[PDB]
């Protein structure tokens, strides 16, 4: 038997895992990938249907994305944007971005990760309002179940408590409002609109509260990914954006999932009618073949730093690989071809019928909810439909259902009793059925398993 | 080219004034050939910098470019998360490990050096929470370290120009003095007697903050970007002392150091440091991919263990953690490091480096030539006595650093100090031609500045 599973627990803390769980069992090794599957070291095969990581929008074998990194490393393998130095990837990818972009944007700012991009954000928004004159501008609001990353200030706007707890986050000054999830938080009877202005109201007197020459801005995924795929309720961001842009408060768009086709639209700001100041793009930006993430700042926050980065000598931040050219030639070639592919399209019929595959369960007894929009979808699992309350404790049915979706062949990811679908852009109809069947066994087993 | 103006439109650049930039544009680089980088006129430059301190198998190594390929097209992305694993990462983690100078247990991966450190920074939380000991929770970094630029790293890096506009450090990063004693040296003291001052610093700083508040002591060994700093003799033996005294940790930031850059294959082993954490990036990769890698010890992993299974599991983790092109690219220098034996080489082509700059050691604008192993620089002043700037601080610098590119050599001014970082595949013709522009430069200043006397 391969050696690496003994090695992997010897010498791999692996992220998002029980530590001591992991040596007891050890990994599952995946070797390699091709369209939307991926296959482990037996041999068996599974549909991506996270496509990793909500990311591998062209699945796991795209030639073009390939090539285009061979291209760049034989021409200029690595480079930087330090001290005026420039190259042509990502000029042409900044182009790109500002010129698809769903309002308009002035610049971008590059980064590694999704959480150092919202944690550049942070900084950037501190720097803008001191450049202003505006000193005690600077807390952040964010929601209960939002996920911005894990940097010690993006777990901070995070809003899950798995990823605070034991990490003495939150840091002060970053602030929390409800989770617009209406199935868990609205009144008996409460419209998705009522549920909204309650939301809204919420919002405004929180700012009140705090003061709002303190508030320097509002971040939040267009819907939310990680911490359950939860929709807002009908009106929620166009009623907070009213209240945002009466105290002058930035918008910044969490892109980080609903970017390029995810939601129905190439951005989750279309889908839901927002106008970011900010927006924060990753993950689908190079379909994770490359680790990218991209900042768009508006042309009043350029304008204010701009003026600041002159006082102050120079912007004193930058990653290494900020732009890294490989990364970015691998982003360019990976947007040409969402573009050329109609991608947005394409991922939006087969999240019609993801959707209307998965509703033929809705009756079922322990689905408490389906929920999602465009090609990302969950199905929200409980132990009695009445009271909403889970079995035994919260996540014990949302860990089973993975389990068991996994020895079916389809990688999902629990999050507390949901499970989630975010599969490849590129799936195709029959393949987005296998996912709805291989679903159907998993809760099969659950509900025998939960038992009379 | 269209490139300038759309480069001016479209991009904010990092550690770049935003409005000269405006005025000015960029430098392009279109293409780059073992220690060469040409811009997009086709002048060559020498890259000096190794890029960013990072480029140590130069700029075309056909290798490295074929793991990226043989790993896109075998799985060209994954993750780590819940258990999940795939071999580039296993064998790379295998490979740090066992190359570790100390014993060490696990590695985590991260895309970035800061990246690196802010973990770092949440792992010691992490740790504490675990033990029971809930205050104990401060870092104590040095002035003019360099460690990031989260906001948590930016917090234990100690330069101006990090902190300056964006409201750090936070409160909990506390900083001592910079262990240069060319500029902190009291007048006739000894590096050994610097060292000890600077020892009692830190343990009276560990005393007036409560020596149960402090978790963790971060360094690189020797300083980079703030410098090429080298710490006096006795420093790090005198500091590691004062750590171990209070239970407090150890972290060496390799983040430059690591992988040949100083005469051995990790700064803490040239230091004689035992750290409980390293982090390492750059070199790690040649910064082909972005890369980075945490080592933590026996003690720092069976306690983020034990309460990671208290609370379910490990809520921390980047998409790219671990990211198997990344990895299988880091695996693949490693390999061609050791093969082709870079370390002794650098050694060699550094002592070169050394001796060429040492020509210049009476010239009457060269302060200091500091350095080891293959990182260098010349600390450049208006007058050797007070060791006062021509003019402002930094004038000196960054003539030197325009000219040294004119004469076809990037270098980095840090102030009045011009750094040298080359690729450790640089030749011995190769290191006299980066001595003779440095040369070349120093003349234009000299020329430019006229000293007298």
């Amino acid at each position: 038997v391969s050696s690496l599973p003994e090695k992997d627990i010897q010498y791999q803390l692996h992220p998002y895992t029980n530590a001591r769980l992991h040596q007891e069992l050890g990994p599952l090794i995946i070797e390699r990938g091709e369209g939307i599957y991926v296959y482990d070291d037996q041999g068996k095969g599974y549909i991506e249907a996270m496509a990793g990581l909500w990311s591998a929008a062209l699945g796991f074998s795209n030639q073009r994305l390939i090539k285009a990194a061979e291209q760049q490393f034989n021409t200029l393998p690595f480079y930087h944007l330090f001290s005026h130095k420039s190259h042509r990837p990502s000029i042409e990818l900044a182009e790109k971005l500002i010129e698809m972009a769903p309002v308009p944007m002035s610049k971008v700012f590059f980064t590694n990760s999704g959480s150092e991009a919202n944690d550049t954000v942070v900084k950037m928004v501190w720097y803008l309002n001191n450049a202003l004159g505006k000193p005690a501008k600077k807390k952040f609001i964010s929601r209960v179940n939002g996920y911005h990353g894990i940097t010690v200030a993006s777990a901070s706007l995070t809003g899950l408590p798995g990823n605070q707890r034991g990490f003495d986050l939150p840091l002060p000054g970053f602030l929390h409002v409800g989770c617009p999830h209406h199935y868990r938080f609205a009144l008996a009877g409460e419209s998705e609109e009522h549920f909204a202005d309650r939301l809204a109201v919420e919002l405004e007197q929180k700012i009140l509260a705090e003061g709002p020459e303190t508030i320097a801005a509002f971040i939040g995924e267009p819907l939310m990914g990680a911490g359950g795929v939860i929709v807002p309720p009908r009106t929620y961001w166009e009623k907070i954006q009213k209240v945002c842009r009466k105290y002058d408060i930035l918008v910044i768009a969490d892109e980080v999932i609903c970017g390029f086709g995810r939601t129905g639209q190439m951005f989750g700001s279309q889908t839901f009618g927002i106008q970011p100041d900010i927006m924060v793009l990753s993950k689908q930006l190079s379909s994770s073949y490359q680790p990218i993430a991209a900042i768009l700042i508006n042309a009043p926050v350029f304008e204010g730093i701009a003026d600041q980065s002159q006082a102050l000598g120079a912007l004193g931040h930058g990653f290494t690989g900020s732009g890294h050219p490989v990364a970015t030639a691998v982003a360019l070639e990976n947007l040409k071809i969402i573009e050329e592919e109609s991608l947005v399209e394409h991922a939006a019929q087969m999240g019609q019928l993801l959707r209307s595959g998965l509703q033929h369960f809705i009756d079922h007894p322990l689905v408490g909810e389906i929920r999602g929009c465009g090609l990302i979808a969950a199905v929200e699992l409980v132990g009695d439909r009445v009271s909403k309350a889970p079995y035994q404790a919260l996540g014990t049915l949302g860990r089973y259902m993975a389990g068991r979706a996994q020895e079916h062949g389809m990688i999902t990811r629990a999050m507390g009793d949901a499970v989630a679908f975010c599969p490849p852009l590129i799936v195709n109809e029959q393949e987005v059925g296998m996912i709805v069947e291989r679903f159907a066994r998993a809760l099969d087993d659950t509900t025998q398993w939960v038992g009379p």
